[PDB]
């Protein structure tokens, strides 16, 4: 209660009078208040946002933006802002010091002003240091010191030529100069920045504009028109689209959640959702504080109605308080839009970001780890979680923040309702209840009436009206129906409506997400990293004698079953010819398996020196270039391509093909036989020029003459790689004899080694062997229905407008019975007329054409309600039926050519991923498993670069269709404000009502059942 | 008279009636007037402009812009706008067909709209046909159909919601519908189109943009702001300036010129002057048309001062008519400025296509004609003429137009202040005739107190206000000084004072150009075409056996004189030495250049075979490389550049050189000797391989070894050019007896012809010949006294402001004879004053520092009256402070360095004039004149490229410097009516008139004191 003694020293200026701003015919604030709180809130505005901003901006540094004319100018305009506060404060010092007594409201008020001017100097300057173009922080700052000026200029104004008025020449000058300057630094901070001294695009000519983009072009989406409209004449396809920033490529995203979630495992099991929370978390704390406000926003739109009603029903007050209301019902309609539209990219951005990183935590722990353990169907259980699982991680995003604000809605809707009307709306949404056995019904349809269905749907908003209103006036008595009651529960139920709708589909894809998280769990923690480190390294040292060294080995397929290898013990020198031979099912494979890390050893010493070529008896082509699966990787040389040709003797496999060695082979291409397959295996082998070769009966299927001069080509002695150390294993009789080293192993253990002569002088198995095996009418009825459906429509609205009117005399209104007779019948005779239409189009038949229409019909009704409500809407009805059409043919012509290009891009990052899964036990022998990786990035990031643009031309046209909606309404209260000498109460209601309803029926139109046909 | 009758069958709706659109409190018009006028007066504004329109169109064929959207729009637009006009007629006389009269004006109006909007609707398919994409007749229609129809909005607006009375529900929505329409075809009809099919750009990037400009772009010089910006950072220099549209160029003018001259000399200063006259007569007309707007809008701001002030005085008047007379101060103000800088425009392209033309017709007369009767210095009389005479041909373009202009102004503002005052002014303005004395003073100052002589003139409009003041209320007492006659003739004198000064120096200017056409006409007629034909072509066979034919020749140097060859004839077959051997001044110079068609020939016959080569005596080196010297326009060739130099045997020349042959030969460069350059014209014409060789003693100078190894090395019988025929002239003593053929005149006959050894067996005068030859501490003053003078200056103006409000009793004012004391004292203070600071600062001493000092304080002086006579005003003194500051400075910076080029390109072409002067003679006997028409014509190009946007860059300025002067009276005079409640008339007056003197000495700050400095 300081300030009443504050503000003076008599009392005479309370700072609420409510007789002199709200009841006069001329409004204008009192003196304590306009010199206290207009004052104030700018300076708390300011005080409370600077440490949070300077925190956040100490982090994020990118540029020196060095001496645009612009930071020279603010900062004078800035420090000169100052000067006038200061000497406003000095004048009245020495007012105070000479002979007046002035109060301290003087003395304390305006040096505040002086410290926030010199606190939003400092923020430039470190604004311009930390290189940031576009600020959103002065501009708000700046709008709000313009409006509490524009008010104590706007009473100056008035008060000064009243009558001879004493006012002192020192304070209006100070002022004036003051709001100038004001006016000239907003005009002034709005215009750009020239650029930083270096930035990212340094070699790619094509970035994205959002870097670079005014604040107000970014609030309203305007920077992607410019592909919109080059998208109509010539066709959008190949390099025009532009290319990321840097930020949501895979390469810089999965190795800092492969990194935690490895620590979170060394750390023990919780799911990889919680480590998900601490990396992806702070980016959601700012989509929940932007949908809650939203939400307080959409209660403003009936109440701020329901008191216009109540004004116009007035016939004494002041007229320009029906200019108040109004200028709220447009700042109020115009913050909900520019609000949602940020949410909803925020949570549609960072549900995109989780994707591109699941996806490549999943293929890096599939090629190089997990052997041995793998048992799921390579098909539906591994390549299926990378497009079924994983597509089910972006709709989880946007509905999280759904599951708390659709009860809230309701329950505030509800409460609101009650208070208005009472208990009977417990009954009315007792019906909103009732027709929850709707939405069941539109479900079981799903499951297996489908038009009825729809246009009970339709219909029921009446019914529930009419029940509602119904219950209300039957029982009890002495209520009479004004204009709010039956103008505001209209507009309320079907703001109501939509989360009653939301509710279900929800609470099941929470479920199914909860399901896949599991199994990507499973999958993710499928192993122990099994070959971690056995061996000695494939290549390890340049130099040595003995090539393979074992000693007291064994091995294993599992770890719960028995021993396959033991007591393995053998040497062998550098550059010799051995030969192994085992009978069929021996272990001849799970031995020579084991050599390439691809077994577990309990306990042994083995080791290998120097890089390996392995070539399995089953033989896999990539889909390309016979020359690039040939070459593997490495260019070509010359004649080193003829030599290697000639050796594996493909002369007549090249000349049959019809485009030699350029055709399409494997897959998506023409077939091959197995022998054809094998020899290009092992010219691949040879071209790899390795120092060990290892091969698996790489002639089975090679007829045996042709395959003579294979093996009496290179590998036999007489070869060019006679240098190098072989290993060949099969069951081949006639090549026995030629070879260095014979071993034979049976029972899981080696029972002599030697060469052939030793081995044939002994006499012992090796002869038992030979010795064993020898072997050496309906339009015009549909129109004419749905114009007696819409006129039943508008004239059961013209009843109630009607009704709503009746004058009250001895507590009841005239009469009230036949008034609820005649909207009864005409209510079920468009209940008659809609299924007779219904059974029509049936017959005739289809949904496309029926929303069209009917969106089309609607529309018209809408207009032509406001045209009759006031001859003088016409002039606006032009000019706002061009600028919506010119909208929606661009978008259909633009949105249509870029959601064809996902399906093109969807296939080849599954295609590949299946490859590598088929191919990777060959490609982990080469020691060539970076390539790869880098390769299934350069795919998923192509399928990301023609998928962002096109939800941002989904925020564009929404954008541009609801300033549009919220046009007619502030153009339908003013026109019909200036007339209230002559309008009743039910006409303003019914034109402020549709025109709430002209946004949602205009936006169904555009994107559903017009794209379709 | 019909009028009456026709309104209405009653007459009760007449015409204009100031008892209800003007004498009371809210403004209207009548109903007949509405109906006819305003709607007829577009229809009468279009109806005049289309056959003019369409046949200046006829003649301009520049495109096929095809189908842009907004084609397909307006035509639209267009044929809807017209069904609505029609449907009112339709009604109309459905109405006066059942039951109703309604007179016949609602059957004429829409009727008369509908044929308007169909000749519209096909103009813009005309308009697009011919391919232009902005339009200056659409937008100008659309904008006073708009303005003409607010008029009818805002009385059916008034008349419609209050007064409770009854209107037709057919008229309202269809003149909305019209007025949206309207609207909307006004907004669409000025953004653009895309563009003609093929243009002139084809090659050249780099065209001005003026081709590709809107109206309003255009109009308000916008598309020069995009280099002046640019050139404030990076310097301006080189390919930084645009290209010319290809209608400027030298080559696509001079023919016409010359052609139309050659057909006028055919036909028979009026001769050159009707000429110019036929050929550049259209364009100069449109100049006439636009120095008449201007001067009539001249005359519009005092007489709307005059109802100003005299309304203040009322204290009765409705308010309204206040703001009446303030948009019409806008308006007014605002054409003017539009209309004056787009007659300058013209005016000075005009001026400059007529010097690109005379120099080109200059150049091609010079070379090729008027040969053997040049007289005229060679230096001050020929290329004089292209340097001085021609550049003076502009001035004379702008001055024309003032010529009759200049009394006009003169008549009309005497006659105003004649009708204003009286008599008086006579003696008045005869004291205005006493600075014809005082401007001769700076006249003699021109010639030889030049400060004291610009001091008496700044305080010289004083002085004439107090002697006419002083002799108006002097003599009898009869009037009383009002504010309108002391707050008019102020401004009125300030007006009227600048055709007084510009008469004198424009009739100096006009008796120059007359004596500058005299001689350029006198050198142009100097035709007199010497080689029309006297030969038989320098070549006109490719073969034959005799050389060089003559029979009877006889030519002169002069028509005035005596033959100096008479009985020539002679004949020389092909390949053959011949030699002539004459006395010194025998005449052996005249035959042998009679060769070469440089004389005239009165009878006889001669023929020369063959090109010719020229060597003369007195040689001409141009200032390039010596290998292009040598060249001449031939591409080199080895080895034959090797051979022509051992045998000119310039390996030492070319030894000693500091680069060889790359050095800077001729002028502007290093001297050689004498020898050298004949050496060097020898080169040359060996290098140019003829078939007929000419000398000229080309060995005088040169060493008798050096010219004996040359004589034996080519043109001796041992040479490269044995196979050509060569003549040679000399007197040397040594080469006869080598020669074939020997021929010796005398007295213009020659003597006798024949072989050496049949002239010496003859022993004729042969031998004679033979034997004859060979026996043979104020700072701070200065500051004081300007704050003296100024404050003088103020306290006169407030001083006969306060004089002027006195009130009148008995006839008088109250009581005269005191204020013209204290006047005139004041005023003689004053030029004590200015007199000593003129005394100071020539001690002292210097201009630029004086009215940049005066121009500042009289600045600060205009806002501070404003300021005191309204508190308000200082809130607009801010933003106007900075956009002038911001175009001082970026103008500065960008046209001093646009003024410095043009010293640079000046030269080229002089000196390329000179240096084709001095070597017409060798330019003309190689028959190589059409390469150097070319040279000499890239060269005024270049210096016509860099000139151009050095103008336009001056019409940028001063537009952008005349809306900031405009929109200082607009606020100046609304904020003094709306509290004409507490201001005198004084004040007002002081107000307006100080408020109009501000643009003058704002552009004369930024022009002159700041550039200069």
């Amino acid at each position: 209660m300081a300030l009443r003694g504050f503000c003076s020293a008599d009392g005479s200026d309370p700072l609420w009078d409510w007789n002199v701003t709200w009841n006069t015919s001329n409004p204008d604030f009192t003196k304590c208040f306009q010199n206290t709180v207009l004052v104030w809130v700018p300076c708390f505005y300011l005080w409370a946002c600077f440490p949070f901003y300077f925190l956040y901006l100490s982090r994020h540094d990118r540029g020196y933006i060095q001496m645009t004319p612009l930071n020279k100018t603010k900062t004078a305009l800035g420090f000169l802002l100052w000067i006038v506060c200061w000497a406003d404060l000095f004048y009245s010092f020495w007012e105070r010091s000479r002979g007046i007594f002035l109060a301290p409201v003087f003395l304390v008020s305006p040096t505040l002003l002086g410290i926030t001017m010199l606190l939003a100097t400092f923020l430039i300057q470190l604004e311009r240091r930390k290189g940031v173009q576009s600020s959103g922080i002065m501009l708000t700052f700046w709008l709000v010191a313009l409006v509490c000026a524009l008010a104590i200029l706007r009473s100056k104004i008035m008060t000064a030529l009243k009558e001879d008025a004493q006012v002192d020449l020192f304070r209006d000058i100070t002022f004036y100069v003051y709001f100038s300057l004001l006016l000239i630094q907003l005009v002034l901070s709005c215009f750009s920045d020239r650029s930083p001294l270096f930035s990212e695009t340094i070699h790619d000519p094509n970035p994205c504009p959002e870097s670079s983009a005014s604040f107000l072009s970014r609030i309203t989406f305007w920077w992607i028109t410019g592909l919109i409209v080059r998208g109509y004449r010539q066709p959008l396809e190949g390099s025009d689209l532009w290319s990321l920033n840097k930020e949501d490529t895979s390469e810089q995203v999965v190795p800092v959640l492969v990194k935690n979630w490895k620590k979170e495992c060394a750390k023990t099991n919780p799911s990889l959702f919680k480590v998900l929370y601490k990396t992806f978390g702070p980016y959601f704390l700012m989509s929940f504080f932007f949908k809650a406000i939203h939400d307080l926003m959409m209660f403003s739109g009936p109440q701020i109605l329901k008191l216009l009603i109540k004004f116009v029903n007035d016939t004494k007050a002041p007229d320009w308080q029906g200019y108040f209301y109004t200028v709220l019902l447009f700042v109020t309609a115009c913050l909900q839009t520019l609000v949602l539209h940020q949410y909803f990219h925020i949570c549609f951005v960072s549900g995109m970001r989780i994707k591109t990183a699941v996806i490549g935590a999943v293929y890096r722990k599939a090629l190089v780890i997990t052997n041995s353990a793998r048992k799921s169907s390579t098909v539906g259980e591994i390549v299926n979680l990378m497009s079924v699982d994983a597509q089910r991680f972006m709709d989880l995003a946007t509905y999280i923040n759904m599951i708390w604000s659709a009860p809230l809605q309701v329950i505030l809707a509800l409460y609101l309702l009650w208070l208005n009307l009472g208990p009977s709306v417990l009954a009315g949404v007792a019906v909103m209840v009732l027709m929850v056995p709707v939405n069941a019904v539109m479900a079981m349809k799903t499951k297996t009436l489908s038009a009825v269905g729809t246009f009970t749907w339709v219909c029921t908003p009446f019914l529930v009206a009419l029940c509602t209103f119904a219950v209300y006036v039957t029982i009890d008595e002495n209520n009479i129906l004004d204009a709010q009651t039956a103008f505001v529960s209209l507009a309320l139920f079907n703001i109501l409506r939509f989360p009653l709708n939301i509710l279900p589909m929800v609470i099941s894809s929470i479920v199914q997400a909860s399901v896949s998280l599991k199994r990507l769990r499973i999958f993710l923690s499928h192993e122990e990293l099994e070959p971690d480190s056995i061996e000695r390294r494939p290549v390890k040292d340049g130099g040595g004698t003995n090539s393979i060294t074992v000693r007291n080995a064994t091995f294993t397929w599992a770890r719960s079953d028995p021993p396959t290898l033991n007591g393995i013990t053998f040497s062998i020198p550098e550059g010799a010819l051995v030969a192994v031979v085992g009978q069929v099912g021996c272990g001849k494979s799970s031995l020579l398996s084991a050599l390439l890390a691809e077994m577990d050893k309990v306990e042994g010493h083995v080791a290998i020196k120097g890089s390996v070529a392995y070539v399995p008896q089953q033989a896999w082509i990539q889909n390309d270039s016979l020359r690039e699966n040939i070459l593997f990787g490495c260019q070509l040389e010359e004649p080193y391509y003829r030599s290697v040709i000639q050796a594996c003797a493909l002369l007549p496999d090249l000349e049959i093909l019809p485009s030699g060695d350029r055709t399409e082979i494997g897959e998506k291409g023409v077939n091959l036989s197995g022998g054809q397959k094998q020899r290009v295996s092992l010219a691949r082998a040879v071209y790899s020029n390795a120092d060990i070769y290892l091969f698996d009966d790489p002639l089975s299927a090679v007829d045996a003459h042709v395959g003579k001069h294979i093996f009496e080509n290179v590998i036999g002695p007489k070869g060019m790689l006679k240098n190098k150390t072989r290993i060949l294993v099969t069951h081949s009789m006639s090549y026995l004899p030629q070879v260095d080293v014979i071993i034979v192993m049976s029972g899981g253990k080696i029972s002599e080694m030697g060469s052939y002569q030793e081995l044939l002088a002994r006499d012992g198995a090796f002869a038992e062997f030979l010795r064993t095996y020898a072997s050496t009418f309906i339009s015009f009825l549909s129109i004419f229905l749905f114009m007696c459906n819409h006129v039943s429509a508008l004239a059961s609205n013209y009843w109630l407008s009607l009704w709503t009117d009746d004058p009250i005399v001895n507590g009841t209104q005239e009469h009230t019975k036949v008034r609820l007779s005649v909207y009864g019948a005409l209510g079920i005779s468009q209940g008659i007329a809609v299924f007779g239409y219904s059974m029509a189009v049936s017959i005739g038949g289809p949904e496309v054409i029926k929303m069209f229409m009917g969106s089309l019909f609607n529309v018209i009704g809408a207009c032509i309600v406001i045209l009759l409500a006031t001859p003088i809407a016409a002039i606006i009805i032009p000019p706002l039926g061009l600028i919506y059409f010119f909208v929606q043919r661009f978008y259909v012509a633009s949105s249509r050519q870029l959601k064809r290009l996902e399906s093109v891009s969807r296939s080849p990052v599954y295609s590949h991923f299946n490859e590598t899964l088929l191919g990777v036990s060959v490609i982990r022998a080469f020691e060539e498993q970076e390539r790869f990786i880098h390769q299934s990035d350069l795919k998923v990031d192509e399928n990301q670069k023609a998928y962002y643009p096109s939800i941002v031309a989904n925020r564009w046209l929404a954008v541009r269709l609801e300033c549009v909606g919220n046009c007619i309404v502030l153009f339908a209260a003013l026109f019909a404000v200036i007339s209230r000498h002559s309008l009743s109460a039910g006409l303003v209601g019914l034109s402020v009502s549709y025109s709430l309803q002209v946004t949602t029926y205009l936006n169904w139109l555009v994107r559903m059942s017009s794209e379709m046909e």
